[PDB]
């Protein structure tokens, strides 16, 4: 029966040996163990998932001292339970089709509260999957309300995190910083950078060799949030642009589950603007 | 065998292929290898064909070659394989890529003649010395921009390259400079996922938290950086990578795509496709 | 309306010039060209995809004298067919799931004729895709008789292809003989090889720093058929052996697919006892 | 900051962790790197903990480890991380691992002091004399095979050297030298999917059509071309490759895994694990 500690900090002397002391204390066996320390940003991060060999609520309680002197923002979670998501959703099948696959077959640990739309196009592959599906269309009028209704699932659903599988409304600044850190997004990338229409077209036009894709946090930011898992994958010359398109797509889902398994699996930490990830 | 290769590109029509192969046929050649590429969005069409005479007057072959290539307004070009191409490298005070380009020419790579190494600066003149190949340096200051390349074109010229490396050469070359060397330049530079402009590029990718380093080899152009692309090479990074760590793999990065594009230049399997290019395998 | 030509033969002058010569004949442009010569083998290979500008017909009965003249096999495709393919499966449904998945979502374009088993465990899962399932148990005195059942499947299906999604039965000299180069095996593959039981375990024990698969086609040759595809994934000393287990199935998912498409999109051609694979 | 670098292996039990941690806090040493790794299976555990001093009496450190190295059955090493470890490089006809090598130290990557060059043949003694290494050519012949062993052997122990690398030397070691050697010899050797053994493995695997080729870095034992895995890597190939670029792929597989290795051993990052070896990141 595990349980996985996460936790960051201001570095300061005392803090491996406060940390491992407990562990110790209440006779844990530690089943994996990774410690950064990042010298640039002056902060220390920890991921220990350990088992008793009673002692885990006692642990916890006595961690909170420590985490005082500290001024450590921790956790821990039983690693048997599953992490509650929403999935949001438009009229793009192909990361929500694979994030189900992955959690279908056991790859993805989590459990999927709902699956959220402005769209009603996926209610069958919803259903298919035995998932709750909540169609909230949008109109010119009413932006502002839309949104009020998938966040009040969002919070009544008990979800921690919100995945944005090509979910194609751009978030007000409300949502994002309501969201912030607790939602994953996913969008195409290109070495160089395409902006406006038709990227595909013009990755073509400019005879691109690479086609990527970014998974990142969200956050009431000017730019993206925090970047989580950037992936590429090569192509050539006689790659239409509507072949370009099936590569980046391909790229989104397999970049959107690994930022989603790092999140559920306690493997991801906010490190200021950027993001430490441990594998 | 000795072999030949007979590379071609034309505007897309019917035929080419059939025209190629018959007079190939007709000189009694076996083809070694065959690719072809019509683009179809810029209507261009390519062809790259190695082969050997199976018994070769070469030069009667390009003669009858010309009928073809008048009719299909083809550019083309019958290279012997066996000839080293012959280049001229560029560098300044950066040692990277011209120490990885005489690494891999050294033990048999890159087959390709160095016919000099070129510098604003003195600073590798020992390293060609080293090779045994001919350094020249040509200072730049404020006013000698136009003289000082003319000296080193004069050395481009007077060689017989037929294509200069930018093996991390940091100074623009002026339009005039870029046109005499069209198609037949190659430069290397730096890469991001997202793009990075301004002072200290490694510093901004580290602050952003880039999981990926890139670089992008391309023909040179007028446009500052961004000519026909040749090659794009990234590798993984992660966030215990400090600036000076992540400049370390950009400039691993630069060495491998860098060689990448000469060693496909040198194998004539390089095309110019408009603003793009067709690199077969 | 786009048409695949594909052929091998022993190669001579002229083969080229009537190939292209035919197509030009016919009016053809050509969407897609790959040819190869193996010196060694003295073997040419094929892969033109095309269209018109009645002339595929006219083009196909003229191919007859040059196939003959040259020694051709050959073959032209409608690209628009869906190869029909059948599936045999026994307990282990990672390698079916996967193929169906890329089925479902389009990346697989072919027609399967139905899913085979010496087990029941995957009717369920056949069903929820509206797929054909037979299971054909088998006992000590009946293997003889269950191989004939499937392969009387086989045949009444129309089927072209098997792919053996980890089924787990050896197939008889017979068998084999009878569906050479027409079936796809996958299995795990290790840097060193490790027989007998349990081989994850013996690849943990060795420490392997990779773990891969190789699909193949069956032959009925003393060792395995001809090698389509291998992969390998980077694997470390923190992965247990049944860690070792997820990371070689899932690399058996991507290589059996791999090869199926590769099959399917008319992309593999047997040279003796390899293959030649276009991209 | 001046660093030094911890490593440690010993038996599983509770307490190591705290027990170093609290050393290294009560000499106010900062901790710049932790990894850890509990092998329950073997029942070993692995430490690695790169530290500086912030305000050091490093002999009185390592004095004050030994109650802990005592108290939990420690096999341990402090390193100075601006110390070069020294190495030496054994070599016969096949230059590639050797000249890939060099070129990594000369540029600096590999940050190691090669002692010498050592071979049974007398090939790259100017491959040695251009880097300023010395060169020693041990001939072998029929009656002379532990005799030559000693000659080389005696180099490794009055050069002092932590580390021989056989970079493609192709004379088996005795068990007499494998075991003087144990823990501080690294070999490479191609490898391939499936195996190949006997006369000429490039052909069959040619004639097998592989869609791979690889190659392993070991530590060396008594077991010819079998000892504790280091590192393996394979890259693609296809069907146009005929037996000896086959071969030219391997020779490069060999190179980058052997650097690997080697640089892993010089970064203290390797630990034998029994049949196994852990190697952190």
């Amino acid at each position: 029966h595990q349980f996985v500690l996460t936790l960051s900090c201001p570095s300061a002397a005392g803090q491996v040996a406060a940390v491992v002391g407990l562990l110790d204390r209440h006779r844990c066996y530690v089943d994996e163990l990774t410690v950064f320390d990042d010298d640039l940003s002056a902060r220390f991060f920890v991921r220990c998932v350990f088992h008793a060999t009673l002692r885990v609520d006692a642990l916890r309680r006595e961690f909170e001292p420590i985490a005082e002197r500290f001024r450590m923002q921790w956790a821990i979670h039983d690693v048997a339970a599953r992490p509650k998501v929403l999935i949001m959703v438009s009229k793009l099948e192909h990361c929500l089709a694979d994030l189900l696959f992955r959690w279908k077959m056991g790859e993805l640990k989590m459990d999927i509260v709902g699956i959220v739309s402005n769209h009603p196009d996926f209610a069958p592959l919803a259903a298919q999957h035995g998932l709750p599906f909540r169609h909230f269309p949008i109109t010119a009028d009413t932006k502002a309300q839309q949104e009020a209704q998938w966040l009040d699932v969002f919070e009544t659903s008990g979800a921690e995190l919100v995945i944005l599988a090509r979910y194609m409304q751009v978030l007000s600044p409300e949502a994002s910083a309501r969201l912030a850190n607790r939602a994953i997004n996913i969008h195409h990338s290109f070495l160089p950078g395409f902006k406006g229409a038709k990227p595909y077209h013009q990755a073509h036009a400019r005879g691109v060799k690479l086609i990527g894709a970014t998974a990142h946090f969200v956050t009431d930011d000017l730019d993206e949030g925090p970047i989580i898992e950037q992936v590429v994958e090569r192509v050539d010359h006689s790659y239409r642009p509507e072949q370009l398109l099936a590569v980046g797509r391909d790229v989104e889902c397999i970049t959107l589950a690994r930022a989603v398994k790092a999140f559920i699996e306690r493997r991801v930490f906010l490190n200021g603007d950027r993001t430490v990830v441990f594998q």
